[PDB]
């Protein structure tokens, strides 16, 4: 196969054919199938060492998770796509891998097929003769106790549709069938005590001819604003390699991760100086908060255990993307072991972002002023899970700090609800006989920093009343704060919780340097204040297997491949064993003082339903900001072109 | 003098005109100037009644506050328009007003002439002939025990300037001019025991010419992005009265809170429901956090002390609003008594808002997909308060919430900084010579709610697990939790502040009624993360005088006139009485449930500097939400035409 461009490009089609086609000798004469093929990144050593010391081209290397028929869990190897050749292969199976899309797609009519659920169906209210109008979601069983991983096994939320074009949502069933992935068979139906048959409502639609027969029509269509740019756009990519604003980097997508942005530096006048080696979203857990059963089975890990790339849309039609765009490909392996292809999983385009910064004079009533625009570049990508749909959008900007902003929307997770049944204090009554119950969006943001070079640390910084006493010499009239900076030493230490007594933020800096005005380390600051506390207690499903979510801020060791923390295969990990987060942790003592650290950031949001979120939600915000302080020596924006400037001696001039 | 169009529009320059005229006669022959001239809003109860129950036009009031040559204090009244008379007046001889722009602009040529000053500058290595290179910030003195409010004094914060289009912030002097107002002399000045003579280093400029010099040089115009509105834009105004997307509100606006929000309502599908009654910007308080003197002096109340209204910027020429913008002016009286305009001081425009909301169906590989964008109505102003300009952005949006938006841009409040002193941990060394001091912006919201009609209520919300333990019957999985919600009952309970531990948030709600759906009361969630806790000490002058910043969240009864929470006149006041918030507080017993209630929300930022916010500092932002909660039955966006749509049976149907 050949080889792509940058070392960090994703496998080509062809290489994940070349790839596939290698495994599938290995294993010949066996009945295998493909999970997983993408691309093994570089070793960080060799890439910086291929990248600034004139090393070699580092090996292109494809990862690859295989099913075998009659097997029990995976394999999985690295192929080394030069020679064609597997050159490491192992077997876990005691581990269920991500589920693909294709995975999810065969579990609907084998429910829709099964006599049980059928009978089911029937006790609900829904003529065995009427199945084509049943319909699941597929989703992992998470995590359960009755067969640990000893079966690939998938849980269906069922729902109910009058008519193909309705949104199911409205009405789900009461049970949920229990299927077995790899021998599309029920293997068990969890009953509840108190029975609900199907809502006898019509369905809560959302699609203009269903808005027409609810309300009385539509809006008119509104006054267009258009947005051009008729001279084209300041950014410049070659390949998956962004140039803008002095920012470079490289735009990477898997399967799992989604978008992944890597070797970002800033051109800082000619010194072009590195920021992060590789940032992204390593994992998510969304746990719901009913207590009761089988709702605890409900916490998806929506990266792990479906993947943001896998479950990416294509962009292009939807007009989710405004302006003169530029978009990127997406390439997986079916289980076949044949490229599939989404268009346009990844957009990309500039815009305008309000002022970049401002000042005027009061002495000749603002005459003297200087105003200048800011603008944003955007790496934007949408998935669906099922029901939820997460819009995440990397922004560059040019003050030189980064920006994750994620929009959530999309349709509540919901379950039946009796006519005279409270949704209790775990979820709401959003429509006649539904309920949404309460839940959390968590994610991980890893961040592999190298900011302004080798040799980094961590530290969280509190905002503080100086501890003297109003009245005394040092603290006469008690205005006196301070940022208390507390540097981690150990992994133990960087464990912590955002907390808005100190308004809290962390510091990712270079212990080795300091800036010539402040005496301070360079640095990013990771502003990030929506950092929900893990609601799920300790010792329960959601936190042993999201060992991540209990702190804002986690810190350890780099080591090459240390990517997903809750494993690399979380389907239905009872979260007891030392591996992802827990085993980087380890007993807390390893030094992540200057030195090669992870940086992995919990946040989201907490979600207590509301009518409003129904049929289909309106968008919530998440946003966090990594902004560079004491890393340059002044306002590093100066130099773009003022959209107005007055001097004061221009203002005189001008009668 | 003409009636306006609307009771609650600002008082016209014919109105303004007419009142100072009255007031003048009534105090003929006395040697009188004029503070301020403004609209005294009608009484709520009065207000309603016109608006919906047919009642009487309310008398159009003008509230003046003079100052009389030789008077202490001042003098203040109102005015009845409709018979050009006074009707109510009053001396206040122990309080000062607010410092206009004309009250400014004068202290500095005082201090360039005062021959303390003058050798204060030779010492500190000015000739005394080169005092026109001097120049001042004319602050108020905040507070000084040493005088009180027995004279209207300011404090001159003194830079140097070695060419007049500098940015003299690179180059204060160490030393306090106190300077009498209404007397036009230096009565004292504050000098350090440690003195630091002009920094000899080059003014840190940002002006494009400067940074042709400084960098190689400007960047290169970039690719202009253009924003048109062929067919106009979707919002209506009649007069100061607003209509979008079913909003309806009225755009009033006045020299102290700048823009004032009143009467908002949405739309229901034809019932139109009312929201707010009135909402702005009631206070501010900027505290820096040096204890070394005088610093104590900066805590400036802008709103209060300056008026974010009589601060504003012109809008137009700066380019500072993008897009199809309708403007509107600001009038006031000047120290004459005459009517005084700045033009463009409001913009209004629409702006695409990204993603309203979207969601596709995995079944058919996202072939059925329904995809709204969101479009938001913004009504912004931007004030210079001396060095610091802010930028206030209130944005409507599609799904029935309103958002709060601020952008701190503008310059540093420097000080002086010896060549080896440290800037210590009250500063920062941002420019050789320069000490940055720390410094909190916070803000104080006024809320006047009107929730889906009178009588109102205030909760906080915080999340929660289960008080049930892990492997309880009730919480088996540990995965339960709730949102507590814990009703304001007396004002001495709504006294509470953000909690990241339990992700607070507050709900103004009505409990006279309820959503059919959810059985739960309508209302608007405040979502409000930035909230810091006030660094200054219990009983520091800074806690004394803003009373309000103390607590994230303040209720109180509603009476009319309840405004500015640190009292009417803030200018020198101790912090010691009864007087704004802590009047308003009491023994905090009064009945704030389900009545007429005021909601003061504390928010802002606190700003530790860095290199990168010199010599001019990029925007940071702040913002807050208020969303409706269980105040829809459903989605209230669903009827505004889709960007992209189809349907699952079209999608079959399109091959
Ligand atoms: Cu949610
Ligand atoms: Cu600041």
């Amino acid at each position: 196969p050949a080889r792509p461009a940058h070392p960090l490009d994703p496998l080509s089609t062809a290489e994940i054919k070349a790839a596939t086609n290698t495994v599938k000798s290995y294993f010949a004469g066996k009945k295998i199938s493909f999970n997983t093929v993408t691309l093994r990144e570089p070793a960080r050593k060799a890439y910086i060492q291929w990248k600034e010391q004139g090393g070699p081209l580092p090996p292109r290397l494809a990862y690859y998770v295989i099913l075998e028929a009659g097997k029990p869990g995976v394999k999985e190897g690295l192929v080394d796509l030069a020679s064609l050749s597997v050159i490491e292969t192992r077997a876990l199976e005691t581990v269920q891998p991500i589920l693909t899309v294709e995975d999810l797609c065969s579990t609907e009519e084998v429910i829709r097929n099964d006599p049980a659920v059928i009978e089911q169906c029937v006790l609900s209210g829904i003529p065995a003769n009427e199945m084509h109008k049943v319909y699941c979601d597929p989703w992992t069983i998470g995590y359960d106790e009755r067969w640990g991983t000893g079966k690939r096994l998938q849980q269906a939320l069922v729902y109910y549709r009058s008519d193909e074009d309705d949104s199911q949502y409205s009405h789900p069933l009461d049970f949920c069938p229990i299927v077995d992935t790899e021998e599309k068979k029920v293997i068990f139906i969890d009953i509840p005590n108190r029975r609900r048959k199907v809502s006898k409502h019509k369905h809560a639609n959302f699609y203009p001819k269903h808005m027409i027969e609810k309300v009385g029509a539509m809006r008119p269509e509104a006054p267009p604003i258009n947005v051009t740019q008729p001279e084209g756009v300041s950014f410049k990519m070659t390949g998956n390699v962004m140039e803008w604003s002095n920012f470079k980097f490289h735009i990477g997508f898997n399967y799992r991760e989604g978008i992944v942005l890597s070797d970002v530096s800033y051109n800082d006048h000619g010194n072009v100086r590195p920021i992060f080696h590789r940032i992204s979203l390593s994992e998510m857990i969304v746990p719901a908060g009913s207590p009761e059963f089988p709702h605890q089975r409900k916490h998806a890990l929506d990266i792990g255990e479906y993947g943001a790339g896998y479950m990416t849309n294509p962009l292009s039609l939807g007009c989710d993307c405004k302006g003169v765009i530029h978009y990127l490909d997406a390439h997986f392996s079916d289980r076949a072991g044949d490229p599939i292809t989404v268009k346009n999983a990844v957009c990309i385009h500039e815009e305008d972002d309000g002022l970049l910064f401002k000042h005027s004079d009061f002495r000749d009533n603002f005459a003297t002023s200087l105003v200048t625009r800011a603008t944003k570049l955007v790496v934007s990508q949408i998935f669906t899970a099922a029901n939820y749909e997460y819009c995440l959008y990397w922004v560059f900007m040019q003050d030189g700090a980064i920006r994750l902003d994620i929009r959530l929307t999309g349709i509540l997770n919901t379950y039946i609800l009796g006519d005279d049944e409270e949704a209790g204090p775990w979820g709401t009554r959003v429509y006649p006989n539904v309920n949404a119950h309460n839940h959390q969006h968590l994610f991980s943001l890893r961040i592999d920093p190298r900011i302004d070079g080798d040799g980094n640390s961590a530290a969280a910084c509190d905002a503080k009343s100086s501890p003297y006493p109003l009245g005394s010499p040092e603290n006469m009239y008690g205005n006196a704060f301070y940022s208390e900076k507390t540097t981690f030493k150990t992994v133990k230490d960087s464990l912590t919780n955002y907390e808005s007594a100190t308004g809290r933020s962390w510091d990712i800096f270079n212990p080795n340097k300091v800036n010539p005005y402040s005496g301070k380390p360079p640095s990013y600051k990771l502003v990030s204040t929506q950092c929900p506390p893990l609601l799920a207690k300790e010792g329960s499903l959601v936190a042993k297997r999201a060992p991540w979510a209990s702190h804002s801020v986690n810190v350890v060791p780099y080591k090459d491949n240390r990517l997903y923390p809750s494993g690399d295969h979380v389907p239905q990990w009872s979260g007891d064993g030392v591996r992802g987060m827990r085993e980087w942790i380890g007993d807390g003592s390893e030094n992540i003082d200057n030195t090669d650290i992870l940086f992995f950031h919990t946040f989201g949001i907490t979600h207590f339903p509301a009518p409003e979120d129904f049929p289909l939600m309106p968008a919530e915000p998440i946003t966090l900001m990594l902004r560079p302080r004491h890393f340059f020596t002044e306002n590093p924006g100066l130099d773009i072109q003022p959209s107005y400037a007055m001097t004061t001696s221009e203002a005189k001039r001008a009668v």
